[PDB]
């Protein structure tokens, strides 16, 4: 089997992208942010605390004939951004792009922090790191892709994010017409439960590509690119007046800038980020400051390969027996 869906920018920055899951019998449409630095596929729900619901569409488990409690299971998570949700958990039939899973675990929030009642467009996340990561006690369940992959044609889904544009999750198979030249592998280590990895090294603009090991997390999940703080340095010492901004809590630059664009490294191969892409505009309504799209990953503890990198490849997720990171361009 295969199956092979859109996926949106919920805004016009990119701040997140979410695309469509059938949920039950009948179906129900949720617009999940499909993760790949989290292991919990959860949605708000019939059991959503009616105040920290702003426009989401809910999942309603009694309106679903395949939906059944999973007695006496919880869950809870916290995400980097300091984001939080928890509930219990419902088994049901789940699709994406055609793919069908039944018995997936679909966690119904019961509470949700802030951030998310605030997001009107995500209804829910879908977790695409390894099952290890998910948070559902006592039993832990699997995500999505670990029921699916025996199913699919080949034990893979890829990632082929749009600036500022819809993209592509494709499940099972490697679309060939979806990017240029040859894809390069690089080794995954799965001990954190995330897609880690290991770049090269990097350039700024046109300048000298500088050989150097960055380990981190391909992570659809998270908007900006986290890297080293000598490497962040070095990209905003191109850019005139740019500077960290303890109180907007980052990086910020004059938005008369032109931005150079950011290259790394996987393996031999390069990817080259636009400066269009780390452009995140002004930090307040009509403010001259703009954020930047490339951040410290000081005080996080890992670095991450977040969308504004992932953007610019066709990035495969090999969960094949020892797992793989695939980059090319596009
Ligand atoms: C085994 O789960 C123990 C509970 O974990 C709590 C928890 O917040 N975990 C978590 C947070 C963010 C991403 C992710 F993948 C996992």
């Amino acid at each position: 089997s295969t199956g092979s869906a859109t996926t949106t920018p919920i805004d016009s920055l990119d701040d997140a992208y979410i695309t469509p899951v059938q949920i039950g019998t009948p179906a129900q449409t949720l617009n999940l942010d499909f993760d790949t630095g989290s292991s919990d596929l959860w949605v708000f729900s019939s059991e959503t605390t009616a105040s920290e619901v702003d426009g989401q569409t809910i999942y309603t488990p009694s309106k679903s004939t395949t939906a059944k409690l999973l007695s006496g299971a919880t869950w809870s998570i916290s995400y980097g951004d300091g984001s939080s949700s928890s509930g219990d958990v419902y088994t049901d039939t789940v699709s994406v792009g055609g793919l069908t899973v039944t018995g997936q675990a679909v966690e119904s929030a019961k509470k949700v922090s802030s951030s998310f009642t605030e997001d009107s467009t995500i209804d829910g996340l879908l977790g695409l790191a390894f099952s290890t990561l998910n948070t559902v006690s006592p039993t832990q369940q699997k995500t999505f892709f670990d029921n699916a992959k025996a199913s699919l044609d080949s034990p893979v889904f890829t990632a082929d994010l749009g600036y500022h544009a819809p993209g592509t999750y494709n499940f099972g198979f490697i679309d060939t017409t979806a990017y240029t030249g040859s894809i390069t592998y690089t080794a995954v280590s799965t001990k954190q439960g995330f897609w880690e990895w290991t770049s090269t090294g990097y350039a700024v603009g046109s300048g000298t590509f500088k050989s150097t090991s960055i380990d981190g997390i391909a992570d659809t999940g998270t908007t900006l690119l986290y890297l080293p703080a000598t490497v962040v340095s070095a990209y905003w010492a191109q850019v005139s007046g740019a500077k960290s901004s303890s109180s907007v809590g980052g990086y910020v630059f004059p938005c008369s800038a032109t931005l150079p664009s950011f290259t790394f490294g996987v393996g031999s191969a390069r990817i080259v980020i636009p400066g269009d892409y780390i452009d995140f505009g002004p930090i307040s309504t009509g403010s001259s400051s703009c954020f930047g799209g490339i951040q410290s990953s000081a005080g996080i503890g890992i670095n991450i390969f977040g969308d504004v990198a992932l953007k610019a490849a066709f990035v495969v997720f090999n969960g094949a027996t020892t797992p793989t990171l695939g980059f090319a361009s596009k």
